[PDB]
């Protein structure tokens, strides 16, 4: 006899990290490459003084700062904070979907959507992509009476691509207005080529749109775990009901506030990443690789059954990239010397095939 | 029209941030009063250098340190880590209970038990205490075909009491073996008078027992959010399947490992708390208050309908204590001069009744 656990746990699609290759160049986690600004370390140092005290559960000053950052139409009541946007992903399922309810998203997409939906006893509706891109028409066709939540990942992880900004608006307009739609905008700060949607305009115009963002990437605080959701006050209130209390640390909040104060400098750095992304993409395509147009801080290599081998051999060259089954490899765009090292590996590996 | 959210959210509380008055004495969150040791600050400071990188999702070094700390009977496979033990409480519900299922606990007890159970669509079976203590017999009598999880909070929050250590073993031996039992031991470090149960021994002897502990109180890291569970490897594996990835921060892991290195010093400090707890209890009893025997870092005042008034008047005197409905007030034992300020207020308040 053992402790009886839920049958849903059986072969639950777990998030598995990449194995650590000591000293390897880290192109597997979509991290930016710079340590904290002086003002961010100072805020962290000051917050370290009171590590014996619980954080502000309501993240009051952080919400105020976020609403200010967001603009005049946004107040603290429109903002929920979570322990990474990954926590907010689960909170969205928890406020919308239970047993038998359906959650729709393009697939392949963020690897945590399926397990988080399954943990709730809900049914993941995984809609195939075309041109490695969310197919909004196919997703809409997939809606039923049991649909309680839709995830639009934009840019998409792991395929790197974006939908058209007006297409997104038409999609939102077409979805029954009582179904919550979450636009996961983890890489929104890297979009260029006039493809960035009117994210805030959409939440202003639609009560059922919620936008998710993160401090982990462009704002460089992946280690400290701060994400936020922007939406209608009733949606925000619900997210905070299921929020596990105190999960956003005091150091996290302090660092996040200091980072918003330095947004202009931090956002400006994304230009350099975009330039390197364009260069890495061009050189890969020149060497014979196929990949879609990226609007994030990584590219997607649909290598199929060669995925495992690519990633194993990269690891032999002290380079860590992220495999996805037998679909493809996601490679983060990092510092120029690091990207060149990846490129030398890629060209050699290609020639050998 | 608004987004349709789960109706079960009506069973969950909204918290609303109360006043944050400068100079108020903080006796409402069960916190210890000392800031970080030099070695803990150093761990935090060094992990800050790489805040742009994600944490170790598997908390490998922290689990190894916990397994050491636990001794030769326990390996990393017996340990799950969570973003505070509050996160692990939810994870326990997620591996055991869904719609229709029953979760048993004493009541009044940890304020998070009911909402976390409601979130899963499960039903909380709230069993009345006897003399402000868990009634283990009454709890056993409430067990049914639908019972998937039992919480025993020991010491109990908010009533401060423990069950007999031998009685706890008898109860565990008597519970049907397929039912997971969680022993919440957030205040275990404060138990004295021969009342500490053989917590680890219960884990070793029963596949269905899990123990929850925290770095928030005795180890003084409430701000950083690290809890842990000790259990059978298959239960631990399950907890880690529903674990929200990267929620335990890099700074949190670094700080916890360093605190474990300083366990002797940190644990030695609990003796002073216990001395204050006894003094506070005696002084309250001389003033005419009746309270049960505490084994935590707080005392419980069963003031019934007078609790709201007590707490409000304390707040006017710049003292923060925690109300629990019309049941009672939980008062943290902290620095002697804070405790004296509280006692002066309590004495005045009582003589005014
Ligand atoms: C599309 C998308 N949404 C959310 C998140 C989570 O970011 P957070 O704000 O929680 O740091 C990501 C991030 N993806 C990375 C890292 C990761 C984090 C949690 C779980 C799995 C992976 C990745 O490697 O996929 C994202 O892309
Ligand atoms: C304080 C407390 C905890 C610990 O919470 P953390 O999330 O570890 O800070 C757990 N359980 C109970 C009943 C408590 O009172
Ligand atoms: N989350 C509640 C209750 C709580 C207190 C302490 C720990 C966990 C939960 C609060 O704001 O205080």
């Amino acid at each position: 006899v053992t402790a009886r656990l839920r049958p849903e746990l059986a072969g639950l699609p777990v998030y598995v990290p990449g194995k650590t290759v000591p000293g390897a160049i880290k192109l597997a986690s979509n991290e930016t490459v710079f340590g904290p600004l002086p003002s961010v370390r100072a805020a962290i140092d000051r917050a370290t003084d009171t590590v014996n005290r619980y954080p502000d559960n309501g993240c009051v000053q952080l919400k105020a700062a976020l609403a200010r950052h967001l603009g005049p139409d946004f107040a603290p009541e429109h903002v929920a904070v979570g322990c990474g946007s990954v926590s907010l992903c689960q909170q969205l399922v928890q406020v919308t979907a239970s047993v038998g309810d359906e959650v729709v998203f393009g697939w392949r997409s963020f690897e945590l959507y399926p397990p988080q939906v399954r943990v709730a006893g809900a049914i993941p509706i995984q809609v195939p992509l075309t041109d490695h891109t969310f197919d909004l028409y196919a997703m809409l066709a997939t809606v039923t009476d049991r649909t309680r939540l839709i995830f639009v990942c934009n840019p998409n992880n792991p395929t790197s691509t974006v939908v058209g900004p007006d297409a997104l608006a038409r999609f939102v307009e077409a979805v029954p207005a009582h179904i919550l739609i979450a636009i996961d905008e983890a890489y929104v700060e890297y979009i260029r080529d006039g493809m960035r949607p009117d994210s805030l305009g959409l939440v202003r115009a639609h009560n059922n749109v919620v936008v998710l963002r993160t401090f982990s990437k462009a704002y460089g605080l992946a280690g400290l775990r701060i994400g936020y959701a922007i939406g209608h006050p009733d949606v925000i209130t619900a997210l905070d009901k299921v929020y596990v209390p105190f999960t956003v640390s005091s150091i996290g909040q302090a660092a996040a506030i200091a980072s918003l104060d330095a947004a202009d400098e931090l956002l400006a750095r994304t230009d350099t990443v975009v330039a390197e992304r364009a260069r890495v993409s061009a050189e890969l395509r020149a060497a014979g690789f196929t990949l879609p147009p990226s609007q994030a801080n990584f590219v997607w290599l649909p290598l199929g059954s060669r995925t495992q081998d690519f990633v194993e051999q990269a690891a032999d060259a002290r380079i860590v990239v992220r495999p996805y089954g037998t679909d493809g490899v996601r490679v983060t765009v990092a510092a120029p010397e690091e990207n060149d090292a990846f490129l030398r590996f890629a060209r050699r590996w290609r020639s050998d095939q």
